[PDB]
């Protein structure tokens, strides 16, 4: 079993993202998100799945989806914004099995990410636990 | 614009479901999941769109994703239950826009349904307010 | 260090109670509450303190205060209903020490307690789990 | 009516802070407070009372109590660190109606305010609605 417990960390008062999407692949008996603390925890039931985690800026027309999991035994992340409205957490946490722009992403099996959207936002994601079966990570909103 | 927010009713002591997964479909523009003075409100940006609610009990090996959404102008439910691992929000959200019988639950565009597990427990969905854009529903675990 | 865990469960559809306040008593090096797993978490640095959580029904003009502590060592609970608008759990909760009709029922160190408001309406507090650092309880709605 | 609706930021992925008590006052027929769209939101019954909101940074030991109210039909607020363990959001709110120091900070009526804990660490509270019933607000963690 392994989770991925993730401190949100939203650093500019410009805009303001609010969660309203979290999901679970279905590969490696499944998972869950749980709130614990003030944290967000995924747990899995093996390594070779993923869970999803959108959020929306309605102020600023922003929005991102970040993807935490474990591929081959190592812990993996990616970012996508830019989204169009068709993006949802369900489609993009899925694209990572099958989609192979997404699937590379999942292979690289990445402590860190970090890219920006078209207006120049920049998102992160690094983790701060990057071995065993208890990995913890900070998400980053600039 | 429809929103349809959800109260949910734990009815008796015998085991405990947390909510674990929070999915939106992509036709229709999408939508969002918020928590709103203690209810969950699934926004979406029109007719022919849906999202998920998965709620897990550890304590007692039960599960069930509820659905809601709006098809052809009419709000819509479904519980699914019996689950399998590989039976998140993500994957059921899904199958009900191209699983027969799936697409035959969305179609009848119910006010209320309800079903039980192997184990004897019944789960309802009762939509309070069943017209207009601010829809209002009972979410009960028996 | 003593924690309380408590699980809530709303029985009844007819109205709905929500989540509005969660007070720290500032005795044995206070507490805090959090979220865990969909459970309210009540730690307090010591026996001699408590914690109260608030819950309003609006749309029946109903509501009531729950308090969960140690009391010489062992848990003790309460809840106070037909609230005037005066009485926040800011109020009650620190009324538990100084207030004889109060003071009272903390002394009582009950593992349970159940009380009606004027409406009928029944809420109760039953610990699971009634000896040791880690309590737990349901806290049910009628 | 009065609400308050407030937005954390929190800006440097150094420690990490988390809700851990939410208090109302009792003047002016009292208060609530809900979780709404990732927001807090303080609803108060007139002028004259006010509510509080303590975070907790456990991995670094810091901790704050925020307050927002409204006093004499002007919004105001205050943070207090440098936080004791006896000093809770309970303790805290109640000390704006009996305290000089305290009541004077209310009298201010801020639209912003900052304080620095001795950790050199920074708190800031910015309205940005600063007029009307609907108030909004940016708590700022440095
Ligand atoms: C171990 C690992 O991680 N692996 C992985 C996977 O996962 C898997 O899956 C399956 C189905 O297919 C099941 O679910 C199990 O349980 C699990 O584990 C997957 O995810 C993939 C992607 O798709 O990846 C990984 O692997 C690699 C290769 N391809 C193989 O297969 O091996
Ligand atoms: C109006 C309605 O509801 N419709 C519906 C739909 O939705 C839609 O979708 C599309 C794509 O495909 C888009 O997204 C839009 O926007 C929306 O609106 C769908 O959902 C379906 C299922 O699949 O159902 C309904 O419809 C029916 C038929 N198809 C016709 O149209 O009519
Ligand atoms: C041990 C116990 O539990 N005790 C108690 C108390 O608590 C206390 O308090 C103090 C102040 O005063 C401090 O904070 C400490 O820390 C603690 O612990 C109290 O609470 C009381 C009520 O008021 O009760 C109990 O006790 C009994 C008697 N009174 C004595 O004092 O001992
Ligand atoms: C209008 C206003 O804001 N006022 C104020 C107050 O509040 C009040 O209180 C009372 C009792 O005491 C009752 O609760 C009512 O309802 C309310 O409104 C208070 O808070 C104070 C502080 O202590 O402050 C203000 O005022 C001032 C003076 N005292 C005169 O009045 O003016």
């Amino acid at each position: 079993t392994y989770t991925i417990s993730i401190r949100v960390y939203q650093t500019t008062p410009k805009g303001f993202f609010r969660p309203v999407e979290r999901t679970n692949w279905k590969y490696a008996n499944g998972g869950t998100w749980d709130e614990v603390r003030g944290e967000y925890v995924l747990t899995m039931g093996g390594s070779g799945t993923s869970g999803s985690l959108r959020f929306v800026s309605s102020d600023t027309d922003e929005s991102f989806v970040a993807t935490f999991g474990v591929h081959n035994y190592k812990r993996w992340c990616d970012i996508v914004t830019n989204l169009t409205n068709e993006q949802t957490a369900l489609v993009i946490n899925q694209e990572y099995y099958g989609v192979p722009i997404r699937d590379q992403a999942r292979e690289n099996q990445l402590t860190s990410y970090n890219v920006a959207n078209a207006k120049g936002r920049r998102f992160a994601i690094e983790y701060t636990v990057t071995e065993g079966d208890n990995l913890k990570a900070n998400l980053i909103i600039g």
